[PDB]
């Protein structure tokens, strides 16, 4: 089981990608926009007691994996996918969302330094236009503390707009 530090506070990344222009010629699979957002650790920590304890990068929108796979998930916009990941010298705790990794008992864990990456991807020949649905897109949490993640990423309002020509 994991114990969170007193005053443990989630870091939320606002996924303010902006306007993403898509051209009919853009090929399926193209990263239409790679947006990088700063992750500012804040001193929150946790430690766990069991080899079965885990930290999980989970995707909270209910959209399925896109036909392309490779962690490119569909969105409410046809032909537009989204892929998330955290970008330091810790490959065991990096990778495309979603993933889950084992934690070492007794190790005091902090939110790692780096950047949160949002990739908007063309997943079909023709793309829709509009705004990605708002809300939580990801949470990075330990087992038993899904309600208090290290890190979340959230779309507010029309922070990500697709404009297909």
């Amino acid at each position: 089981y994991c114990t969170l530090s007193s005053g443990f506070t989630t870091v939320d990344i606002s996924m303010a990608v902006g306007r993403v222009v898509v051209r009919p010629s853009d090929p399926v699979g193209k990263i239409l926009r790679k947006a990088t957002f700063p992750i500012n650790p804040n001193g929150s920590t946790l430690r766990c007691t069991s080899y079965s304890d885990t930290i999980t990068a989970a995707l909270t929108q209910n959209y399925p994996l896109s036909p392309l796979g490779n962690s490119i998930y569909s969105t409410n916009i046809p032909g537009i996918g989204i892929r998330l990941y955290e970008e330091e010298n810790a490959t065991n705790f990096s990778g495309y969302y979603p993933y889950t990794r084992s934690l070492t008992p007794g190790t005091t864990y902090n939110l790692a330094q780096g950047y949160f990456v949002v990739e908007i991807v063309k997943t079909a020949d023709q793309t829709g236009s509009g705004t990605l649905v708002p809300g939580l897109y990801s949470r990075y949490y330990v087992n038993g503390h899904m309600d208090r993640p290290f890190l979340t990423s959230t779309v507010y309002g029309n922070a990500i707009t697709i404009a297909s020509s």
